[PDB]
């Protein structure tokens, strides 16, 4: 009688929000299955199982077809999703059905569904590119009994910790290959539980605010860089994929022109526009090409020296006399056109790159785009034409070749809040299992510019003005708040993309928000939605 070794799959770790609410759970699902070769009389067995587990003609139909579409000595399921009564009935009848097995499979469950789709992700059936990627990473050995895998979001980024360590059992089998006894069991070890920085009730609220629009919101705590909410709408139900998604259901997702499969927060690539003016400002003050007192007269436009090329301000007849404070307050373009010209693309890209633009943020998701912070070398490689000085000008106001993601906006915003300290936006607070907590540790990111310098306060004071002073572009959204709001909006490029960044309270910022409504959103203005979000958080 031969002794077989049989892998035991591990139980997948739980994902919890910042308050211990489980966001990704396991459910056991029961089926009876058989290897027909190991079943003496298949027909007799099927018919007697009508009585025992309420086996139906359709169940048998599905059985024989799946029996065809399967390799020799494959275990064919006979009946799936058994009720507990049905398992108990089969259990007390097990001895009549040698070669029929009852088995439990842990499946993944997402209780809050579409509110956490892009950030949490889903696990679903392993396919051939999963196999390949596991075999390159040299992890395949540990999946001998594992059949699902993180496909995106946190479920994929942390697949390795969530999965656990496969175990194994020694079982005795008879002449016909049926297990009669278990000799030894070396149990698996559950994957680690992971605790996220997310606030689930804040994420559901924001998802409610965003209803109908193509939008992304990132909310962070700038004191820690944690992601309190990262939502992309429209979304979809991650539970659809867990037990295998309908191709009807799946083609409906891909064919949605509102592209709900896209994580807009990390893969949405847009011109950052005016939202960059605070960072361009800090950069110019540090570079020394402007001053707290630098002033220019804006007629509503700006002309490139040695050229008839004129760039426009949004105010048709100008903002009159502008310094950096007032330019941030009223989101003047002319001031920043000039700043860009003086900075030069070289210095300008180098500084904006230090705020994170054009680079991956370091967030712990695998779905991410880097956007584009243009350089001479990049323009050369991408178009084999050299850099012209008029290419620098729109970069001053976050346009031209410049594109960024809302998670990049977030990183940059937090740097400004922290006076050049670079905090990576992250979702993981800690790991666990087996009882030992490992906290998420910030990678070494050297600061931007200089901490002691007073330019950080200057640019932030301007954002306070945007939100609070009568000439600020966002006064109507934020002035009346008890806590002090600082903000900076932008408009990009069908209708225009509406962007808003903000943080609160201004004295001791507890929350940072970058958000964007594609083509203006479906209802409220982005400034109204920002107020409501900052209200919900601060009460
Ligand atoms: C920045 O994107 N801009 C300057 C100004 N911002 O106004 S908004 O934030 O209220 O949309 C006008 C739009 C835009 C520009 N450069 O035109």
């Amino acid at each position: 009688n031969r002794i077989k070794l049989v892998p035991i799959a591990p139980s997948r770790g739980i994902i919890y929000d910042r308050n211990g609410i489980p966001l990704a759970l396991n459910r056991t699902i029961y089926q009876i299955e058989m290897m027909p070769e190991k079943v003496d009389n298949v027909q007799q067995t099927l018919d007697a199982l009508r009585s025992v587990v309420d086996l139906t003609d359709d169940d048998i139909a599905a059985f024989r077809k799946e029996r065809a579409r399967s390799h020799r000595f494959t275990s064919i399921p006979v009946k799936t999703n058994l009720t507990e009564v049905q398992v108990a009935r089969f259990a007390v009848n097990q001895y009549r059905f040698p070669g029929v097995e009852v088995k439990g499979y842990k499946r993944r469950y997402y209780p809050y569904g579409s509110a956490l789709t892009h950030v949490i992700g889903y696990v679903s059936k392993i396919n051939d590119k999963d196999v390949e990627r596991l075999n390159n990473d040299g992890k395949l050995a540990n999946y001998a009994a594992t059949h699902d895998i993180g496909k995106l979001g946190i479920e994929r980024y942390y697949e390795d910790v969530l999965h656990g360590q496969t175990g194994y059992e020694e079982v005795e089998v008879n002449n016909r290959g049926r297990v009669i006894r278990q000799l030894k069991e070396v149990p698996p070890q559950a994957g680690h539980d992971i605790y996220l920085t997310l606030d689930l009730k804040l994420q559901q609220y924001i998802e409610t605010l965003l209803a109908g629009s193509r939008a992304a919101v990132v909310v962070t705590d700038p004191r820690t860089g944690g992601v309190l909410a990262l939502v992309s709408t429209p979304s979809y139900d991650p539970n659809l994929f867990v037990d295998g998604i309908s191709s009807k259901d799946y083609s409906a997702l891909l064919n949605d022109p509102n592209t709900p499969l896209v994580n807009r927060a990390t893969q949405g690539v847009y011109p950052p526009a005016s939202t960059v003016k605070p960072y361009v400002a800090v950069s110019a003050l540090s570079a020394g090409v402007i001053t707290r007192n630098t002033t220019l007269f804006d007629p509503g436009w700006w002309q490139l020296p040695g050229s008839e090329k004129r760039y426009r301000d949004w105010k048709k007849w100008g903002h009159g006399r502008l310094n950096v404070t007032r330019s941030l307050e009223e989101s003047a373009d002319t001031f920043f056109y000039q700043v860009a010209y003086d900075m030069g693309i070289d210095r300008l890209s180098e500084w904006m790159g230090k705020f994170g633009y054009g680079h991956y943020t370091g967030i712990d998701l695998a779905e991410e785009r880097s956007g584009n912070m243009p350089t001479r070398e990049w323009k050369q490689k991408r178009f084999k034409k050299p850099w012209y000085q008029g290419d620098t000008i729109p970069v001053g106001i976050g346009q031209g070749y410049w594109t960024a993601t809302p998670i990049q906006m977030s990183k940059a915003l937090m740097i400004l809040i922290n006076d050049g300290i670079v905090k990576v936006p992250h979702l993981l607070m800690s790991t666990a299992e087996d009882g030992k907590q490992v906290p998420w540790v910030q990678p070494h990111e050297p600061p931007v510019g200089d901490i002691h310098s007073g330019y950080w306060e200057l640019a932030k004071d301007g954002m306070y003005g945007v939100a609070n002073r009568p000439n600020g572009t966002a006064h109507k959204y934020f002035a009346s708040a008890p806590y002090k709001i600082a903000a900076k909006s932008g408009t990009a490029q069908l209708r225009d993309h509406k962007l808003m960044t903000a943080f609160a309270p201004y004295n001791n910022p507890q929350v940072a928000v970058a958000m964007i409504l594609e083509n203006g959103g479906a209802g409220p203005a982005v400034g109204t939605l920002m107020r409501q979000i900052l209200d919900h958080i601060m009460l």
